[PDB]
């Protein structure tokens, strides 16, 4: 069995199981915004940590959950629609201890891509730009600092949307605050 | 109670319950990359409706979750994490009918951010840039099937990692085919 196979499978019992569900407004019902990382321990686990549950916040996943930015990016218009279309009024940037964006360098990262038959001259090319997302990237509570202020400063964000930031750990799921955006 | 104070709370109750986890491992079990919406109603859902438990897969997440580009992206690098760095050998693009981003345009964002007090001239100055994430996003299913082409002919992506493409609906959570990659 294919894991798209697995899948299909599980949806199947998925829906047999929930035969009947109530619809739930498309709108975050707490108005919050959670952005975390992609990091597989924090799936079906970092929402529970936090107490959020389905149908109370968006919640927007990258590799080291970060904004250097102050233009946009995948996160940054997430945040956008958010707030602008979906009600949001306050974002919570959520990183965590362990993230491997700490480890993770363009050299490394090259490395592997020549392995997978990636033309040297695209590794070249990209070098530079994918060097924002994980050298810059030097330690998980940096990283949560400085995308707090990156949000911050940010010209289409409203002054009046706070701007929080939290530190999760993979393992036992605690939560510490770091910056309080009120 | 403020919504930190809700998050620190809850924190709280939630190490309480839970004293001691085991430590899971850092890479995805199954191999495997979901990228899906920011949606309010799939928090706490899509995972549950296409079988994906805790520790097997990374998951992504932005508003309408989109990949347009074949250069680079907060969606894209998570993406390059996932296999080089993390050993994702699948990478699964599911959206879902219903999406806030089909509706979502320039305009409408530029209306609500003049309401915001947000400077005129720096909602020109990001029009254009913002227009290929809100204004291209015609329809889920075309989404999903230009989001799986455009990680696809991504020169970074091996030919050797499957794209598919899923639908889900965020009520009933029934997921549905639309590109098969193996
Ligand atoms: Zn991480
Ligand atoms: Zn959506």
């Amino acid at each position: 069995m294919s894991q798209l196979e697995l899948i299909t499978s599980a949806n199947q019992a998925f829906l047999e199981a929930n035969p009947e569900l109530t619809k739930l407004n498309k709108a975050p019902q707490r108005h919050i915004a959670i952005v975390t990382c992609m990091d597989t321990r924090l799936v079906n686990f970092a929402e529970d940590a936090i107490g959020v549950k389905r149908g109370e916040a968006t919640v927007i996943k990258a590799a080291g959950n970060g904004i250097w930015t102050t233009g946009l990016s995948d996160i940054v218009v997430s945040l956008l629609v958010s707030i602008y279309e979906l009600g949001v009024q306050e974002i919570f940037i959520m990183g965590h201890e362990c993230c491997g964006m700490t480890h993770a360098s363009t050299d490394s990262l090259g490395a592997q891509m020549l392995k997978s038959g990636i033309k040297p001259e695209d590794i070249e090319k990209f070098k530079s730009d994918l060097s924002k997302w994980v050298d810059d990237f030097k330690d998980p509570i940096d990283n949560i600092k400085n995308s707090v202020r990156c949000v911050r400063e940010n010209p289409l964000i409203p002054k009046n949307i706070p701007i929080h930031g939290l530190l999760i750990h993979p393992d036992t799921g605690k939560v510490t605050t770091i910056i309080n955006g009120y």
